[PDB]
């Protein structure tokens, strides 16, 4: 039906090889989007191509490298058209033990988690604003929420919305679980499909009047 | 049609459903398969709701300020349709406190015993459309978050949808219109269908891990 | 010195008989404010008068009652001048409960804030000078406090009045080894002291905080 | 009095030669801190020495250079003691480089503070006057991550986020002002007040926070 229909929309999903990212790309495809997901390797890309099938493809992308970003977007633009939906989900959620890390390892954690969001968002934004139509959904640092709301204010008048989905404890591959559960009023972990549901809602034409929002999907955790 | 955002088999009670935001909510819930009972203050209100719902539901007269009306309306619903699965509360200091805040609490409390026994329920409080406006919203939000914490573990979510400037009769002068619009980064009024979309998202099985949330549908306004 | 000096400022602190409220009132007085704290009873009021001494007094106030509010403010205005600083701290930190008990919890926790803030605001805005500081609960249902603060801040900013929230975490109040359970949630690894909530409030109440409004200042050991 | 008293505290304030940075260093000195401010040149350093007088001194520091950082800190440690308060003040390259200095300086002073169970790190965002959102987002992210990691050892890490402050950068004045609900620019002394509050013993239970000093702007 016409309800939450993404047919004719080109969606780029970063970090799409498993868990939350793969749920997002699959659901966006189920709702009619043409989906391009990314992984850090070619076998990651290929696996994304496998599960998307005719609904999209995978591409290898290093979020920290402006050359990779520029090439990946050219490839997308040539084959599919300008990006209409951008889901920034790439992140190395890798034991931030800041005090003990080397400066170059710390540069990489920041470029991957934060700077990449800015770079990707900036690159797709020109097209969306020219079109008067776009969705950027950021799924890293707590600076993400600030960046979302600042960018949302700036681009709202040109038909582009910018929103954050903030997950709680989601069941990924990563006992002492009962310890975690006690912090969640719903008393259970989230399913990655429930983050994807939120993202997909925000990506729809029906969410055109929601921008600058943080959608918490966390079992009541606040 | 599909299993996505499917409310088939769900009984929804929508208060204040005779026009605008309330009627958009009830219609969309019906489109997605819900059995919808909307309410108005009069029997001709009720009858007009019956008219537009058709086989997908009915209208009933309800005075939210009266515990006797509330108890009768729910008995009638329970007998004919089953227990309520989805409740949409849509409707100076005395006005705010007593009328709004108390009715919401009473209705929510009455449907909650069933939902918690079932381990399944949705309560969605819709704030009013943009002195005491900030106070009325503060109150609804405080009730949402307190009640969400208490019932989350028993499979019931409680959320607020906070509208900005939505196009209704009240908002329809030219000086004053263009004055309002300037405060909205999206540069246009909201459509009642967009408040309905948000409510229906929160009412779905897919939104099971969202509770205690305020979903602003306001073109970036706050 | 001239730094964080509240001399010549009339400060009304609700719920000032103990803990957070009394620390706020004492510190405001230390920094030169003329402080009126409130309790629900006259013996509450008298005890507040005792610990304030020459720096202020206690008055009986029921925050849920528009008559009590109007009387308490008249009494303050006549004797001290218009209120310059308002600390909304009153709150009963005590559900399938009866609906009238629930009405009371909301009127006392939230509606009172709106009523007191509104009452003192005419004077402050005429003066182009005022501080309203809402102190959130330490433990709920005050969650609307942050929204109200920000809406109200936007509206009155241009007339020289700031409106801010101080949001406490786990503070050591009157309040076993179920304590270690609480502590585990706090990255600083200890409870807050009521003097630390008071330090925050007094900062926000100073002339130096004139350009901060619409803020929530979390005093919670890193908790969120 | 004992209220907001920084006596016996050693404060390092980067970019301290003018505006916000100079207001921060002067206020910290007023409240009793022994203050070391920094500039990019030796004449910057000397001008900081001039206005601090007996309350501190200026040193030349290049924040982008690990050798300068290590030398400046040794010199400070030898003469004054470990740094108790650190105020980090004053497009892809600009963000990587500025964010990197903050991390390096903070990391260098942190070993001492955590051994002491006492420290304040206050990161001051740049003044509003696009990529600006990116630079702020980064400082805020670093603040909150680092704050979580060191909180248990008595150190707090906080951001002060200024709006439109009256400085040299700041007829289009009126254009800017319209965006500020308070209807006026901030004074650098008001950013300094905020920093000094966060640097006090009284703010020991505030960490991971962004304190906006912006006339209601957000
Ligand atoms: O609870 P609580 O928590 O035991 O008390 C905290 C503070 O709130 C005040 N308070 C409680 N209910 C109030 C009301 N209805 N009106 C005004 N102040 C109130 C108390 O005054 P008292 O301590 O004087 O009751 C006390 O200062």
């Amino acid at each position: 039906s016409q309800f939450m229909n993404l047919e004719g929309k080109v969606a780029l999903v970063t970090g799409a090889s498993r868990g939350i990212g793969k749920a997002i790309a699959e659901l966006l495809a189920e709702r009619g989007a043409k989906v391009i997901g990314t992984a850090t390797s070619e076998s990651g890309a290929q696996a994304i191509s496998d599960y998307l099938g005719d609904n999209g493809k995978g591409m290898a992308l290093n979020v920290t490298n402006p050359e990779s970003i520029e090439a990946v977007l050219k490839a997308i633009t040539d084959e599919f058209g300008g990006v209409d939906i951008l889901v920034n989900n790439a992140g190395i959620t890798r034991d931030n033990l800041l005090m003990r890390m080397k400066e170059e390892e710390w540069s990489d954690i920041m470029e991957t988690n934060l700077t990449s969001i800015f770079r990707l968002s900036k690159a797709v934004l020109r097209g969306m604003m020219k079109k008067r139509q776009g969705r950027i959904i950021n799924v890293a640092k707590a600076g993400v929420i600030g960046f979302t709301k600042s960018m949302a204010r700036e681009v709202a008048s040109r038909g582009v919305t910018v929103n954050t989905v903030a997950p709680g404890f989601i069941e990924t591959d990563m006992e002492q679980r009962t310890a975690t559960l006690a912090q969640v009023p719903a008393g259970r972990l989230g399913d990655p499909r429930e983050i994807a549901s939120a993202v997909a809602f925000l990506a729809s034409p029906e969410a055109a009047y929601i921008t600058g929002e943080t959608l918490h999907v966390n079992g009541g955790m606040y």
